């Protein structure tokens, strides 16, 4: 059995200077990223109850931790993600399949969630488009199984992936951490010319997937001139989202009633246009 | 040379029971369809002057005529479509590549704009998922040339295409029309059980493409049980938009200033949640 | 006094390309609809004199005007329907209870016979199953008075009603017509997502009942994938017919002789298997 | 899983003075009884191989043995009934649900099929309408579980069941036979003044149902003056068929090809008008 009505949570995060009706936000590119692959999206509010989180967890079919610039240790975002990560290992360990996706900051949070340590170094990866330096492990990987042959080749040779992070984990520090090296399979790496770092990974034993780069930006964000926008960059955003949503089709959670479902969906929120001045064309702010 | 920042216009259309800020509308699914293939979107208002359309026309890279229930004759929609149709035939014959996409009603409109006549007849197709019966002409087609092999086999055999139209142009009445037979290559047909009708076509000499069915619904609309949502239904909507956005990338129009660009963009408006009652999850309403 | 052997007429309708022995038709499903509720049926032929209709009217106990695609103003079907309508208004006015049923085209013709105008609009309603949106007036209504509560609930909430019509009267056009507003209680409405339209009505002062949908298809027609065939859809068809034959049992007309009765009954005719081709499994053709 | 397109076979019986194209027959009132409850019908021919019947058993969803006056021991009907009986116990005992209905003659054949003995006694029941005398065991019962409470009460107290049989199993002889008492639950009895007899029963362990009376006559047969035709008789015939067809919806058989299905259906045959002379208004005759 499969769930052909998947619903995916996208984690909201603390606004730097918070005001009423502007306490947390989601960049609209993460929603469009999932919608395009055939999912609906519920926004996961930041400072809720353990009980609200577990009730929502039980209703939705997978979750995404987006990029950004909030604290990995003290934020509403980091607490919420911790709750979701725990419920996800519990559900999956029990035999209930629940995928989790980490992008950029979410990637970095996953390395801390699993290692319990914060092992990020500085890298020159602030504004740039890069290929993927795939590891030997890609060939049997989950994430890339259904990617067209030709797209894998473009990925390996063309600047298709958006990087806007000042922190990475080096491959050195990755291997040397026993829990990390046991828990995650590295699928690609990259280098800023002095540091080689992990760019894509997937857990060995769990449907947890993470990218240091921003697959959602290629199709949806137009706000910086280096953003990859070639035809094969667009296919990349699709194929990546396609894989994750197909993972969320293995999850058979539903909402308790259609009315609870309708009220949770992102459709209840209207974004602002923020792309004149900020990194995001549109962003949903929340109270 | 190529335009890797393509901007496509989507035509708004008359609201049956209008008011200020609600004179016309665009289903959000049309907007999502194009953005997912790496384009930005400009909503194209309904009762504008010729000069205003010709300015918009000269700035954008493609145009989409979406589905709907308005008149093919006396609506502001029909009026704007004819102007864009004329503008695009002019530019393409002069040597300026500008693509046009019609869906459902947009497909019905095109038969009318190019034949001079209303050739539509009734079909039992107001809410059904159908495969595509490909013609022999599919082989050398432009629309499907970069579809995966497995996807075409899927289209030929699985109900992936959403039909919700009460009218169609039968294969008989298409063929008997000298103007339509010389202008358009039929790529697929379907039957409603009784009448065989044209379901996909493209112009022989002009980048004008049209489906009687709704490619955008598969990923984006969840308001009717029959809407195809299988993985290959999702791939269909992506590769249909990918082809058309590829077309608009051959057009080198741009707006006179970034300021002018910024104010045209769909980002400037906010949709309304219409998904509990209507066929649309979200709809943009315009004054 | 009741009449426990009711006989109801069904109007035959003009065949599009008429030939001897194939001038008019009745779809068999209208015959089965009435027999199931314990009536016998007489076909009402198309191009007969007033006198022959008067004698048939005086002998039968109710009449049904079926759906189809014949002209509402110039057909043999409309001429004969108009004669039965006048005779029924007279009989009822004089104190002889005589029920009339209109289905689809039959419902459409009733708006014309009573208002004296054609008030139909196009609706996207050609081959979909809908629930009924009941009005506040179902509570007092005659038609639905003996339906089980659970059936009335299923009708409000499940797609039990077969729509296959190009045309409807919108509830705004219905209400704006003083004659129809005065004559008919609307019992249910529906929308095609553009215009809300009347789906079921009953005359305030006459036993005239009309549905824009086809209650006869659920049990008897298997030619299109969307026709409602759940157990509640099967019950619907029974209880609809049941109500109407109960109206006919209040009429005490009888045939001048058993030998005349015997010659008029539908048993004198054999239907053709039309189901491979047409929307009707079986159809009775008449000279 | 449920089957919303059930097809049920109805067994033809030996014509007494047979002629080409008149070797066997089905009274049309049994076809009407099942089509009204939402089924399609296949006539089961009399003189065929076990292989042909096994093929058709494996395609259809249920079977009905109708009344008549052919021998219970050596007719084509009895032999083909035996075969269907054996195929049914086998499929049910394996776990594939397949219901069997016997009416009057078919009831009496089921007593012989199950007991190996003819145990029938003369009753004065050749043309009389009776109420059902329910046993305490009706309260557990499968057959009557979804009848409206008012209808159950009417059946207890009004002559709603048609009896046209000269032979019955007395309750004394039923109980005395070890195999029948082990196999069937008696749901109702009746008396003719002189002997109490079994009128309705269902197998304890199989979906096998039988009435000594004729449920299909009330709505569909108008030849004899004792036939019940009150509104509650009409409801009695629907509910009875509605139970059986809901049993057939639990079977998931289907024909191999759509073409073989079309060729087997009753629609391929035309009945004769037999109402003037015989007990049946209409009768299908077969080669």
């Amino acid at each position: 059995k499969t769930n052909e009505r998947p619903i995916i949570g996208v984690l909201a995060q603390d606004v730097f200077d918070p005001k009423p009706d502007r306490n947390s936000y989601i960049a609209a590119s993460y929603v469009k990223f999932l919608e395009s692959a055939g999912a609906r999206v519920v926004p996961v509010m930041i400072n809720k109850s353990e009980d609200e989180y577990s009730r929502l967890f039980k209703s939705i079919n997978g979750v995404l931790f987006p990029g950004g610039g909030v604290s990995l240790e003290s934020s509403g975002y980091s607490k919420a993600a911790g709750i979701f990560y725990r419920l996800a290992l519990e559900a999956n360990s029990n035999g209930d399949y629940f995928p989790v996706w980490g992008t950029a900051l979410g990637f970095e949070l996953l390395t801390l969630l699993t290692s319990g340590e914060l092992l990020l170094s500085h890298t020159n990866t602030s504004g740039i488009a890069l290929p993927l330096d795939f590891t030997e492990d890609v060939k049997g990987s989950r994430l890339f199984k259904e990617f067209p042959e030709e797209l894998m080749k473009s990925l390996a040779t063309e600047p298709l992936t958006e990087n806007s992070h000042q922190w990475s984990i080096t491959t050195e520090n990755f291997t040397a951490n026993k829990k990390l090296k046991k828990f995650y399979r590295v699928l690609s790496t990259n280098t800023d010319g002095y540091n080689k770092f992990v760019s894509t990974m997937e857990a060995y034993d769990f449907p947890i997937y993470a990218t240091q780069w921003h697959p959602e930006k290629n199709a949806f964000e137009w706000t910086r001139p280096y953003i990859p926008h070639t035809p094969s960059a667009i296919k990349t955003t699709f194929y990546m989202a396609n894989f994750f949503v197909n993972e969320a089709r293995k999850n058979l959670h539903s909402f308790a009633s259609t009315e609870e479902e309708e009220k949770a969906l992102i459709y209840n929120y209207k974004p602002e246009y923020t792309g004149i001045q900020s990194a995001f064309e549109q962003t949903y702010f929340f109270n």
